[PDB]
């Protein structure tokens, strides 16, 4: 559903370098007598929360980024785009074929030969793009550079600034420590950053009923805090379904190209080759997929290392490549043709998301040789992708017990050269199906605290079945707090502000504000009556009005001078005064100011 | 509700030193062709899960411990027990007075003068009681001493044994590192241990409708894993309600004596004195309350230290003592009469649970001077209580960000001399009301991993309202996994066994077993059809049947000898063999054994 998020309001901040920009937020005003500024919150929901914008899925979200991508003059319009083929939708026809999105008036772009295109390429060129200033404003949460907040935490050697400037964003991208998944063909996108030195982001998974039901999956997820969304659709209508998704997505769209590639060859893993895969890549690039999960780490001699595992290979896309490597006994062609993949993704600025094909499916299989062999392989591929100018982030576990979480983070930073980490959890235990959104939340907060850039969410009933509309919301909210719990522990400038604002709300009995500042206001406002008086009782501690602290005198006397107690002190009589004033003021610990 | 827990069966193990004992568990049998022993699980649910025992709340659970407490010959029957007074139930009469429990045929015991009574006193005397062997059997999970499991984890210097012997239990109690909350007047109790070197325990809170509805709160909580239960009932009928609870409780019952004491004096905190409090103590001791939460740490000069807090004093019982200390300006009488309190609790073997009166209610107020001042005070009181022969455990936060969790654990171990830790969470963030069962689960697992003995649960909608019947179950399950996630990380002998059993269950497609081993089988079995064939597909990795590993030869050749690749290797031709056999066997990664 759409409409303004309960208890909040969509607000924007314009750009300085790029006055065209309108960075989105949602503010939550507090009670007038609280004397506090409104609380600014990160908002990936997009134009669906803005009551000033009418969204028609048959038309798609307005391409507010397109005007500035062309303005760079590095992109050109593809004279002959790639027409949709029968196998793109699983050879579906007639009434069984998904409704084609009217993408008639949408220009498809490709980089001009010789010209720079990717954010990484711009960054290393000393160029600050529109997207870089966009995420800079967004990361500061509309907070003044003149007024920071005293941060208190442990980021384990991270380089988190007090204020995110567009120049700072460029530098993080320049050294591959942060990425901005922004395909040139995704004009509907509201740019976001992914890095250890920024806010922790989360991902919500959707995929394939009516296409409107699939678009609603996208809207529902992003409404409640999902930063990026992946279309893990399989089977038929993969192409047409994803058309409606990307056109109506303000958040970065992720895919696993081997999914659709496998369907074009009728689920026969050995029928996969470079020919079909290259076609799938270009197909999704011209649609505007911001990042591909490519399992180019699953090398042939890594397969026997999984023979001793308890749950074996649990990655779908990773097991596909495994089955392929067993049928031909030729090296992973995503690895052998990795150079050519980079040349394609660079032309459209598609970010790399190196897959966790050999990730642990149980706590027993965690941190085994098979997992780390792939991990160190991704680090080598990261350098190869970096040298082609393609943005990179690494994917990780999985099912990991807490005492091994730190080990995973250490290996990643060393071997993947501080590239943004992307984790599915991890799940700290395997014994709680139906509550795996909580078992993974424990691990997600920990490794997010250790320095993970983005966290892929885990639905409650994940090892039980498909998630319903309420479990998706449960998953997003659960991972939004886990990301924030990590932000709070890392001492990110703008985390405690939210914590303290709602804490003072409870303290001053400002009920409406306490419910509006809640991570899930819809649930919190269920206990709110909008007709009741919006009160704001500002009080002060009784002892704060006590001058000389008589209680300190007496205790500092009975320890050093037990002889001075045989007489009415100036402290003892002073305490009798406070007892008098306390009871006279109504025997209240917190006396009201107003 | 009662009845056998879904997918499991109540099993017992007899005692060696005490053949009368019947230590309770619930086993979960796996598929016959899996060739695995049944999985033994900790079960605090009591006789309500045993279909061989008819439970009548009007009669109460059978006192199966009573026969062995009297057998020690240290206790005597109180000739004149304490009759229930009007103020015990808040001066309620007629139809507004709760139904009195028919406690006619229940002998009330008190320690004989000069004789030992508490488990600590027995332990330091070199005595192994019936309760000590009871918890030893229970902690081993019916596992053979001949067959341990290779444990892998980090307990931060804990002394966790491979096998819990009754002698080991005594030693932990002897040094105050573990306790067994076992009042002599709680014969219905199935003994349990609380310590860092044992399984992590959890607590569920109940309190005051029909008394049967309150007993159902107790049954519901313990059914799903609650180790101890506290009756935080307030207002009227506090006495009579708690009568039905303790008589029908196989788990240790906890209370906060200042709650009922405050009601006897009509909610006027300043009307509280030693006279009323001593009466309340003896009242609850003769009922069989296993441990009291006493806020004897809230000293008078600690109150002004809370003046700078964001949320101030959030502890109910702790704020009561604060208001009292402001009205008289005399030191906390629970602190000044602490010696006399110990003399009462020792006579009935009531364990100490030193309250967290000045615990943080927000992440901002975490680890402030007010909190730690009380904490170090409890450590001094712990020594005083220890020297009276009273079992002690310490209570902690609260609302703490992850980077401060370790600091809390370090202060506790040092100043409270490795006494069992009892924590309300902690909540890692303050921005997610309605999901505070998850925000606290992150902190509960972490500090439980660091070495917390017991974790007080936090209901989902805790900062929103009262928990319903489903939120209680949600809370218990959430904290049962958080406790296990901590057990798994600490590498407790018997944690990975559960994790691995359910992991092999998923791997061998043994669906029924996967659902039965789930922490919440009732939810997991919802996706289970009992009519479908109970299959058990045991398979093996294809590469495990590969002899010389041709994939290793080829990769170890192309790195050292690129010249040897211009010819069909014995490895290249051997890989063509495996490709052949792989496709001939059905192109399956995991070939079936049967
Ligand atoms: S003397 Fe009384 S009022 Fe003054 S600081 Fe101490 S407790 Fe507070
Ligand atoms: S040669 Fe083929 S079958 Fe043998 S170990 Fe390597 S991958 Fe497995």
């Amino acid at each position: 559903s759409t409409g303004p998020i309960p208890g909040s309001r969509k607000v924007y901040q314009a750009g300085e370098l790029f006055p065209e920009l309108r960075v989105p937020f949602r503010e939550v005003a507090v009670h007038p007598s609280a004397n506090e500024p409104p609380v600014t919150i990160y908002d990936p929901s997009g134009p669906y929360s803005d009551p000033a914008i009418q969204i028609d899925i048959e038309k798609g979200l307005p391409r507010t980024r397109e005007a500035l991508v062309v303005a760079r003059g590095d992109v050109e319009e593809v004279a002959d785009p790639r027409q949709v083929k029968p196998e793109d939708n699983g050879f579906a026809q007639g009434k069984h074929l998904a409704p084609e999105f009217p993408d008639t008036g949408r220009k498809i772009y490709r980089a001009k030969p010789g010209k720079l295109v990717t954010q990484l390429e711009y960054a290393r060129a000393g160029i600050i793009t529109a997207e870089m200033e966009y995420v800079a404003i967004r990361e500061n949460l509309r907070r003044e550079q003149d007024r920071p907040c005293v941060r208190d935490g442990e980021d384990f050697g991270a380089s988190i600034p007090d204020f995110v400037t567009p120049e700072f964003v460029r530098q993080e991208i320049a050294r591959g420590r942060a990425i901005i998944p922004a395909n040139i063909n995704h004009g509907e996108l509201e740019p976001m950053a992914i890095g250890r030195n920024f806010l922790v982001k989360i991902n919500a998974n959707i995929g394939n009923s009516t296409v409107a039901d699939e678009v609603d999956k996208l809207v529902w997820a992003t409404r409640w805090g999902a930063d990026t969304v992946m279309d893990l659709s399989t089977g038929r209508n993969i192409h047409n379904i994803r058309d409606w998704i990307i056109r109506n997505s303000s958040v970065p769209i992720g895919t696993v190209p081997i999914y659709q590639a496998l369907e074009k060859v009728n689920g026969v893993a050995e029928d996969l080759n470079w020919e079909v895969f290259r076609d799938t890549l270009i197909e999704q690039c011209e649609q505007g997929v911001d990042y591909f999960t490519i399992h180019a780490g699953v090398r042939l001699p890594f397969i026997p290392m999984t023979a001793k595992r308890v749950t074996g290979i649990v990655s779908r896309g990773g097991s596909i490549m495994a089955k392929w490597c067993l049928a031909h006994h030729k090296e992973n062609f995503l690895y052998e043709r990795f150079d050519e993949i980079c040349e394609i993704m660079r032309a459209y600025d598609v970010s790399f998301s190196l897959g966790d094909g050999l990730r642990p499916g149980s706590t027993a299989d965690a941190n085994d040789e098979a997992q780390f062999s792939e991990l160190r392989t991704l680090g080598e591929l990261t350098k190869v992708a970096w040298k082609h100018g393609v943005q990179v982030m690494i994917e990780g576990p999985g099912h990991v017990a807490m005492h091994k979480i730190k080990a995973n983070m250490d290996e990643q930073l060393k071997h993947c050269h501080e590239a943004p980490f992307y984790t599915l959890g991890p799940l700290t235990t395997d014994i709680a199906p139906g509550y795996d959104h909580i078992t993974s939340a424990i691990g997600a907060a920990m490794i997010g605290w250790f320095g993970t850039a983005m966290l892929c969410y885990v639905t409650p009933k994940e090892h039980l079945g498909l998630p319903d509309r309420d479990d998706v919301k449960t998953g997003v909210i659960t991972y939004k707090l886990a990301a924030h719990a990590a932000d709070l522990a890392k001492g990110h400038p703008g985390a405690a502000m939210w914590d303290d604002a709602i804490s003072r709300a409870r303290f001053e009995f400002r009920w409406e504000d306490q419910f509006n500042l809640g991570l899930d206001p819809e649930t919190a406002r269920k206990f709110h009556d909008e007709t009741l008086p919006k009160e704001a009782h500002k009080t002060a501690h009784f002892c704060s009005m006590c001058g000389p602290k008589f209680c300190s005198m007496k205790i500092s006397q009975e320890v050093r001078d037990f002889a001075a107690g045989k007489a009415p002190n100036s402290a003892e009589l002073g305490m009798a005064e406070m007892s008098e004033k306390f009871r006279e003021q109504g025997s209240e610990i917190y006396l009201k100011t107003e």
